[PDB]
């Protein structure tokens, strides 16, 4: 149970070879500062890329409780640090060293660690005014083979797409190496998202589809923009675990795309004028989205969750995606005039191409 994780590392922190793993140890950490930043105590985490190749998650929140454990013996901490429920005592089993400092009431709690045993019990090094919690963990070179320093962009990308996960939560992440440094605070959220995947490309139109609804326990949240280019590039989320093979929500999310854009431009009139048939296809050119679906049991097809196979999802994302972007395309007559335009003039392109084909 306790030496499990230290056998088999890959089976609990993903590859400990191409550097996965490695980085997913930092993400662990950050996820347990999320989730108090959830709860809404924690408004800032600052994780600091140390110069002996070791990384620190030092939170605002209300600390990891002190309050002594009975049935165990030990602090609160300790058994959160320890015992399994991925869980921080991963990230501790798999660790040649890991620094456990909390400030709580008034007192900096503090526990050192070696390869998931703590060196001594948690003890009050001193006094504090402030609150929170700082894990300062040094990866086992033992588990980690190939990849063993840490890299700044992998870091970068994650913490800067979380915060967009994560509506309005402060992440700061420097580099003491070379004193690189970076500060995450997008407010705006998976909207703010879609605004940074297109601040550099054209959109075509200036209203940003958005909702944020919960359905049949399966929380959706979706934001998409189209631009002027031909590229799809549609960001899938489940509990803010990435998908890079997309999914059940990204098969509803193309689902109800297709239907809405159809059933608008056949209702206006649209698909009569142009005399030519859409498909998703059409309505995929050039789209930039963000489908964020928060599922509390959710099923992935392996165990490094790239792909989503929870079909409850699919309906959830489809019907929700169905009312709203319908909604959305009624209410904002000039962005839906501009995006039809666009998807008329791909369905037109397309099936002349076809037509090409066919004739000679
Ligand atoms: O309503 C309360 O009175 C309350 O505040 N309860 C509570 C219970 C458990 C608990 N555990 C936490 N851990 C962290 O925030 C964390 C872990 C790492 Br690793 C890092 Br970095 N930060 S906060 C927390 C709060």
């Amino acid at each position: 149970g306790l030496d499990a994780v230290r056998k088999r590392p890959g089976m609990y922190i993903g590859d400990t070879d191409d550097g996965t793993g490695l980085h997913h140890m930092v993400f662990e950490v950050v996820d347990n500062a999320i989730d108090e930043a959830l709860a809404g105590h924690c408004k800032e985490i600052i994780v600091t890329i140390h110069a002996d190749n070791s990384v620190s998650v030092q939170d605002d929140g209300r600390g990891i409780p002190t309050g002594i454990h009975p049935e165990e013996g030990v602090s609160a901490a300790e058994v959160i640090m320890t015992v399994l429920h991925v869980g921080v005592s991963v990230v501790n089993a798999l660790s040649q060293k890991l620094e456990l400092v909390i400030q709580r009431e008034g007192k900096i709690h503090r526990q050192i660690y070696e390869h998931g045993v703590p060196q001594a019990p948690l003890a009050v090094t001193g006094e504090t005014e402030k609150t929170g919690t700082m894990v300062r963990f040094w990866p086992s070179l033992e588990t980690f083979t190939n990849v063993t320093e840490f890299e700044y962009e992998i870091l970068a990308k994650r913490l800067r797409e979380l915060s967009f996960l994560n509506s309005g939560v402060s992440i700061r992440l420097r580099d003491k190496r070379d004193g690189k440094e970076d500060h995450f605070h997008y407010e705006g959220g998976i909207k703010a998202f879609v605004e940074y995947l297109n601040k550099n490309k054209t959109p075509i139109h200036p209203n940003i589809f958005y909702f944020s609804t919960e359905k049949d326990g399966i929380g959706v949240e979706v934001a998409l923009q189209w631009n002027d280019g031909f590229q799809e590039n549609i960001y899938c989320f489940t509990n803010n675990i990435p998908q890079r093979d997309g999914g059940t929500h990204l098969a509803g999310f193309r689902a109800a795309m297709t239907r809405t854009l159809n059933a608008y431009m056949d209702k206006e009139g649209y698909s009569k004028k142009a005399k030519v048939s859409a498909t998703g296809d059409d309505a995929r050119e050039g789209l930039i989205a963000v489908v964020s679906v928060k599922v509390p049991d959710p099923k992935f097809s392996s165990q490094t969750k790239d792909k989503l196979v929870s079909s409850e999802v699919k309906s959830a994302v489809e019907q929700q995606m169905n009312e709203l972007l319908a909604e959305y395309l009624l209410e904002n007559p000039t962005d839906a005039k501009i995006v039809v335009g666009k998807i008329i003039d791909a369905a037109r392109a397309r099936e002349a191409a076809r037509r090409a084909r066919e004739m000679t």
